[PDB]
DNA sequence: GACCACGGCGCC
DNA sequence: AAAAGGCGCCGTGGTC
């Protein structure tokens, strides 16, 4: 490639170099451009970023996010991590994008901009004639990465002052719940430690073991094991009290508060595209896709998420969203008449396994009822499913039996989606997101099996996760024309930031987008609540 | 100071 | 733990 002064023609491949992977937080080190056999390189990186019209190439993104964080609406527009994505979605970092569509990944910008170009034209040649796969990049993949952009570069503001204080308090309540589980095993040692733990749990006071780990086939102290053995010895239940609140303040109250950016004095986390063997999202540094909600401390926590003063939080969730996926890919008469009826299969769960009515289920017990629901439909086995809700092996055999006949359908659906998985070598959603399972003909029976599983859920969960998507797509321009924000994702659920005045009307019109976002056989319906913090926003 | 594997566990 | 699926981050232990 011929050296060229900066700036590069119009609609150019950029490449950049950032001092870390986080864009919110990220010097940027040098900045290049290429097209018709040139390369230009910016002699000084951010202020040549205001000479490009359009974020162009690998992690079109990540750039677009600095742009906006200084001022600058640069938009991201093609990127060969989407193609690649969508080709195949094991391709998700350029080092092994670009080992395989032709070239490498270096560190230097010059040369990212010559293999962005040259990565785009090899994968787009790819494309031609897969004309679902090139929807689903023009019509919903690039375009939301502009829409993620904004969210990543706009944050959420946090009650810092709160989860200082909190720290304090659950820092006082570890130390009796840790001074307790010494005395109770007549020494102190790292309670943090799983080995140490498994030695005092299993050696010295002979408690029976439960279960194996995966790799090195130690004698496991899990949740789950824990609690099988809540009855044999006391220190038991103080162990499983310390970890969820060692759990919650070593991953949520102390790291998050001093993550808060000087400029903005909010929250930014990064939405990863490319990252899922599915189709969904993933949030990470930090991952905001998993904070806690389901005990009372992890309430707490959640309340720390608030709207800036003057603004309400708008939260959207998507009412059983896979189970209805799963009615319309189907085809299932029974369950499609469930949702037409408006019955709720996590409700029905929650008072058959607490046995209290419909009326007296509360968010706790459903929540309980989801992963049981969930668990069941993905292949979850009748020893465990008689574990997890205490009932007898034979009990939890009939739940899982009666679960299958009560919706015939779906067991076809499943057969089916198998066989052709092996003639093709891959599964796909109902818009033709593809992921290849070659372990479909595995010769190893657990091999196979698991293979399975992760075959007949991609259709399920990546159709709700490309809805969502779309979803996003449609509803993000209607949010700016009302001065509206979209903050975060969380799969099935939308968290937006509307002023005062216009929180109302916001939400109505963010339900009716997601509702009828893409009409199936059956209606997808929106829960939304509106609320000052995270936690009242949901109810 | 940085890797990693691992067990473990938070959420959807 | 166990035939649920999909993620990312924690501390420990071990290494470089
Ligand atoms: C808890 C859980 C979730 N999911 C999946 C399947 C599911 O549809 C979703 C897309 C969203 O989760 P959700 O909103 O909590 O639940 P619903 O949308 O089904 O119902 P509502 O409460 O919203 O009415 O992730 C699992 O696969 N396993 C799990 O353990
Ligand atoms: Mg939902
Ligand atoms: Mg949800």
């Amino acid at each position: 490639l011929e050296e060229a002064p900066w700036p590069p023609p119009e609609g150019a491949f950029v490449g950049f170099v950032l001092s870390r992977k986080e864009p919110m937080w990220a010097d940027l080190l040098a900045l290049a451009a290429a097209r018709g056999g040139r390369v230009h390189r910016a002699p000084e990186p951010y202020k040549a970023l205001r000479d490009l019209k359009e974020a162009r190439g690998l992690l079109a993104k990540d750039l677009s996010v600095l742009a906006l964080r200084e001022g600058l609406g640069l938009p991201p527009g093609d990127d060969p991590m989407l193609l690649a994505y969508l080709l195949d979605p094991s391709n998700t970092t350029p080092e092994g994008v670009a080992r395989r569509y032709g070239g490498e990944w270096t560190e230097e910008a010059g040369e990212r901009a010559a293999l962005s170009e040259r990565l785009f034209a090899n994968l787009w040649g790819r494309l031609e004639g897969e004309e679902r796969l090139l929807w689903l990049y023009r019509e919903v993949e690039r375009p939301l990465s502009a829409v993620l952009a904004h969210m990543e570069a706009t944050g959420v503001r946090l009650d810092v002052a709160y989860l200082r204080a909190l720290s304090l308090e659950v820092a006082e309540e570890i130390a009796r719940l840790e001074a307790e589980v010494f005395r109770l095993a007549g020494h102190p040692f790292n309670l943090n430690s799983r080995d140490q733990l498994e030695r005092v749990l299993f050696d010295e006071l002979g408690l029976p073991a439960i279960g194996k780990t995966e790799k090195t086939g130690k004698r496991s102290t899990s949740a789950a094991v824990l609690e099988a053995l809540r009855e044999a010895h006391p220190i038991v239940e103080k162990i499983l009290q310390y970890r969820e609140l060692t759990k919650l303040k070593s991953t949520y109250i102390d790291p998050l508060p001093d993550l808060i950016h000087p400029r903005t004095g909010r929250l930014h986390t990064r939405f990863n595209q490319t990252a899922t063997a599915t189709g969904r999202l993933s949030s990470s540094d930090p991952n905001l896709q998993n904070i806690p909600v389901r005990t009372p401390l992890g309430q707490r926590i959640r309340r720390a998420f608030i709207a800036e003063e003057g603004w309400l939080l708008v939260a959207l969730d998507y009412s059983q969203i896979e189970l209805r996926v799963l009615a319309h890919l189907s085809g299932d008469e029974n369950l499609i008449r469930v949702f037409q009826e408006g019955r709720d299969i996590h409700t029905e769960t929650a008072s058959w396994m607490f046995g209290v009515p419909r009326e007296a289920v509360d968010p706790l017990m459903r929540r309980a009822a989801k992963t049981i629901n969930f668990g069941v439909l993905y292949g979850m086995s009748a020893h465990r499913l008689s574990q997890e809700l205490a009932i007898p092996y034979e009990e939890a055999q009939a739940f899982i039996e009666r679960y299958f006949q009560s919706f015939p359908k779906v067991r076809a659906w499943i057969e089916k989606t198998l066989e052709e998985g092996r003639r093709r070598g891959y599964v796909e959603t109902l818009f033709g997101r593809r992921r290849y399972v070659p372990d479909l003909e595995a010769r190893v029976k657990s091999v196979r099996e698991a293979a399975e599983r992760m075959a007949f859920n991609m259709p399920v969960q990546g159709t709700a996760a490309d809805l969502m998507k779309l979803a996003m797509v449609k509803l993000f321009p209607r949010l700016e024309e009302m001065g509206a924000r979209m903050l975060l994702q969380v799969h099935d659920e939308l968290v937006l930031e509307a002023p005062k005045e216009r929180a109302e009307a916001v939400a109505r019109l963010a339900k009716e987008v997601m509702e009828g976002v893409y009409p199936l056989a059956v209606p997808l319906e929106v829960e939304v609540g509106i609320g000052e913090d995270w936690l009242s926003a949901k109810e």
